């Protein structure tokens, strides 16, 4: 069929969802596409590239907030921006796998340099932007790993049990959002102070 | 060689640190181990069964803060687990992503109810509590897995530049131990509001 980057992409995002992360190979990408392995090859270099490739392809697909709206304040774009990641990475199968390891590449510069700049204008060091910024990210991989993994994955005393029905209860939206917000307060709480003891 | 359950898990781990989570297989251990892998089987059914064993035993073996100390803040305990969750993840190659999508053992279980229980001694629901410990396994299990999967993968704007620089002038910990705190501020102002507006 069609072996565009568009297409291929389009053709590895849909075996993504079929076979995980683990399972993907470029042999069955190849059998996806009714192509022979070495005519894949001149395409696609291996796996690795591939991966690279579909991280951002995510983002430029899903990753709706990537920008500051106009009079925005810094909270409500981090708010945004990684409720935004997060939709992103849950929308295929291991898609935070997906994203693990990766940097921005060359197509995404000019879209975070617009992030770091937006927090230093209001008010953070780069180094502090960047840290909140991270946390962001760290957060967020961190809950999407978790709840997609617990899924590849498949006598309590009290509380214990009550807790994994209480996480048994939702998606993992609701302690994604509660821990957000209390990020989001202590990075506030943090810039706001300067040099005070805090 | 020796294969009662010790001697299995010990050899699994310097296999892991050589071959990575990926690259692990019950071929190459049974091969470590001088034995043949029927002989494996009977003792290891499967990677996933390993894989359960890893996470539960790198944390007996080595996460050494699972317990609040007599008269320790809420504040500080979570600090101090963290730290050393973060620890244990980062021992072994892969550790994080050996760690993710397990839950929590029958071995952990006591550990584990002390903590969810300390937390509602200090005030929180156990919801809450329950959400604040999530949002720190979270970032630390995400932190250790943008470091260790940043490491496995291995023209700038100029804020960019300068992130990258301070991302790859160390390994993590500062970043990681800033955001931690961000964080326990934040469960602070919120368990500290009771019915307030906050
Ligand atoms: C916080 N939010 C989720 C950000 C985001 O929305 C991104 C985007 N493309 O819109 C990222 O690329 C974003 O998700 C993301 O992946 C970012 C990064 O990986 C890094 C790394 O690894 C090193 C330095 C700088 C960055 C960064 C500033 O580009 C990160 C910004 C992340
Ligand atoms: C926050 N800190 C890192 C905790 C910890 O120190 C642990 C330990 N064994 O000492 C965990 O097991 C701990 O790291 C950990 O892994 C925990 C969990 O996975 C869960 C899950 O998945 C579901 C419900 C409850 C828990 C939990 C309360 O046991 C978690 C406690 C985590
Ligand atoms: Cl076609
Ligand atoms: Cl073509
Ligand atoms: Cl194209
Ligand atoms: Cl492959
Ligand atoms: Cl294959
Ligand atoms: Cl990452
Ligand atoms: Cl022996
Ligand atoms: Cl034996
Ligand atoms: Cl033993
Ligand atoms: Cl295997
Ligand atoms: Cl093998
Ligand atoms: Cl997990
Ligand atoms: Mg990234
Ligand atoms: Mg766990």
């Amino acid at each position: 069929s069609r072996l565009n980057r568009e297409s291929v992409i389009d053709a590895a995002l849909e075996l993504l969802n079929e076979t995980g992360i683990d399972g993907l190979t470029t042999r069955k990408l190849a059998q996806k596409l009714g192509i022979e392995q070495p005519t894949l090859y001149w395409h696609v270099k291996n796996k690795r590239a591939l991966l690279d490739a579909l991280a951002v392809e995510i983002l430029a697909r899903h990753h709706d907030y990537s920008l500051p709206a106009a009079g925005e304040s810094w909270q409500s774009f981090l708010r945004n921006n990684a409720m935004s990641f997060r939709r992103a990475l849950l929308r295929y199968r291991d898609g935070a796998k997906v994203h693990l390891g990766t940097r921005p590449d060359e197509k995404q510069y000019d879209t975070v340099e617009t992030q770091l700049r937006f927090m230093t204008e209001n008010g953070f060091s780069l180094r502090d932007g960047l840290y909140a910024i991270s946390a962001v990210s760290h957060f967020t991989l961190g809950a999407v790993l978790a709840q997609q993994e617990h899924t590849a994955a498949l006598n309590l005393p009290p509380l214990l049990r009550e807790a994994l029905q209480i996480m048994d209860s939702d998606d993992g939206e609701q302690a994604f959002l509660h821990g957000l917000e209390s990020l989001i307060r202590g990075f506030e709480v943090q810039l706001t102070a300067l040099l005070q003891i805090v």
